[PDB]
């Protein structure tokens, strides 16, 4: 299955979101 690849692309996600989040802040 594809259920870690997709988890870690999902943690980039939260990465990214927490950057953006941090730079606005």
């Amino acid at each position: 299955g594809t259920f870690t690849s997709d988890y870690s692309k999902y943690l980039d996600s939260r990465r990214a979101q927490d950057f953006x989040q941090w730079l606005m802040n």
